[PDB]
């Protein structure tokens, strides 16, 4: 059933998820000196290239391949358009490895044909809570913590293949040429998630959004106007209603952060972390990087009303193309990225970056059941969407994690 997958290091069923008590690699690595200079064989008619994701000509030619090849809705009715600036800041985070950043094109007319990038992260992947509990239960504590040390590894995203060369096997030829590459820096594991089930996810949320422009979005086949809004005189104005928001933050000393503040939001957000089993070690260069706003990518406010900064949030924006609307080209979509709360209850947070997103033309919010983003869903009136994000490790043995252990958010 899976040609590909079938042949690599991960798990194959959830009958052998569950037998999983330990944290720890499914193949014990070689050496770099194991792994071959010479590239993964590629037809005649094909190349293997690095884009260089700094300079905006190469960062535009991903771009464009994205734009029209990326990821679309089940009905095909949008896609996502990721922007320059964004791509430029996903892919060249702090000691980002250029090599890892792969792209196929055709020989004969240059033709962008495929794409997968690879950043560094520093991930706590070491057994879970529970089963370092059942671990203890049995004698087996220092079994279960061989691994509890950050490692630093790859996270993988942007896998695209061109639709004229879909169904072709080209994505496992381009996974297996990355895996090379970062094989060859001595990194054996790898994260990513999808929105597609695959063997064989660690942890699994579903998809959350909160209307900000109801009308748009139901002008754009986004949401429809509910059935329950269809017994009032004028529904779209009830539905309008219902998810209307504040037009200015409610918290005193709100304001966007500066680099000022790297050293207090990290170890806020690293103390915040700590309490889920899989998540992210930043360094202050790495808060910087992902967290210090970026027009049109990334947004991020702090909580400082008595010179302290107690609280923050972070959202990034993917635009998605609409297909054929005569009234909009984009959904604006703001994503929950990280945040912390130390002062104020996490709702009164997140409400301030629902009225900062409305304020700044965003259509909706989405976030994952990750995190705490559990404790404000009915108060903040998102609603469950008919998707999931699942999460996988490359070369991980993992135990089942609820979504609620997770603290990586994915880009
Ligand atoms: C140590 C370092 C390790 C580094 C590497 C770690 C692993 C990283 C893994 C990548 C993480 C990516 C994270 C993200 O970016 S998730 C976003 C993925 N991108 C899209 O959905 C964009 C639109 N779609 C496409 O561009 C293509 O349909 C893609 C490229 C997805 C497949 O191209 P195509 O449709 O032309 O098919 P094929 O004939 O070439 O290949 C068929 C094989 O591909 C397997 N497939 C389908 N979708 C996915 C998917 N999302 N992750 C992994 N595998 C996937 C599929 O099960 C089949 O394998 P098997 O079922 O036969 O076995
Ligand atoms: C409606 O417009 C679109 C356009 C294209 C695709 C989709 C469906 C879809 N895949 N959503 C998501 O991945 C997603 C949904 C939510 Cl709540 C939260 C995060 C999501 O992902 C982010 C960005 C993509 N990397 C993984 C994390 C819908
Ligand atoms: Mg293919």
């Amino acid at each position: 059933a899976h040609a590909f997958w079938s042949t690599q290091p991960v798990p194959q069923t959830e009958d052998e998820t569950e037998k999983i008590v330990f944290a720890g690699p499914m193949d014990e690595p070689k050496t770099v000196a194991d792994i071959p200079e010479e590239p993964y064989p590629i037809a005649s008619t094909f190349e293997w290239w690095t884009p260089n994701m700094e300079a905006a000509d190469d960062i535009h030619a991903i771009y464009e391949l994205l734009r029209d090849n990326y990821v679309e809705d089940d009905d095909s009715m949008f896609r996502f358009n990721y922007s320059e600036e964004f791509l430029q800041w996903a892919l060249c985070p702090p000691n980002y490895i250029p090599d890892w950043h792969v792209a196929v094109r055709r020989k004969a007319d240059k033709k962008l044909l495929a794409f997968i990038a690879g950043v560094p992260v520093t991930l706590r992947m070491g057994t879970p809570k529970y089963m370092k509990v059942k671990a203890q239960e049995k004698g087996e504590g220092e079994e279960a913590a061989k691994y509890d040390e950050p490692r630093h590894i790859c996270e993988i995203n942007f896998l695209c293949v061109h639709k004229q060369l879909r169904e072709k096997r080209l994505a496992p030829i381009l996974i297996k040429e990355a895996t090379r590459r970062v094989n060859r820096t001595n990194v054996w594991q790898a994260v990513y998630t999808a929105g597609v089930l695959l063997p064989t996810p660690y942890a699994s949320g579903q998809y959350f959004h909160r209307s900000l422009n109801p009308e748009k979005l139901v002008e754009i086949r986004f949401s429809g106007i509910p059935a329950q809004y269809q017994k009032f005189q004028n529904p779209m104005a009830m539905l309008k209603r219902n998810y209307q928001l504040p037009s200015a933050p409610k918290n005193s000393g709100l304001r966007e952060m500066k680099p000022s503040d790297v050293p207090q939001v990290r170890r806020i957000l690293m103390n915040y972390l700590d309490s889920f089993d899989v998540g992210p070690v930043f360094s202050d260069a790495e808060i910087s990087h992902y967290l210090l706003p970026r027009d049109g990518v990334v947004f991020t406010y702090v909580v400082e009303n008595d010179k302290k900064v107690t609280d923050f949030f972070s959202f990034y924006r993917i635009p998605s193309t609409v297909i054929g609307n005569s009234n909009y080209n984009l959904l604006n979509a703001a994503y929950v990225h990280y945040y912390a709360a130390t002062s104020i209850p996490l709702h009164q947070l997140i409400l301030d970056l629902l009225i900062v997103a409305h304020s700044r033309g965003f259509d909706v919010c989405n976030m994952v059941e990750i995190l705490d983003n559990r404790s404000f869903v009915e108060q903040l009136k998102f609603g469950a969407g008919d998707g999931h994000l699942r999460y996988y490790f490359y070369n991980w043995a993992y135990p089942k994690i609820k979504p609620s252990q997770v603290a990586l958010v994915m880009l």
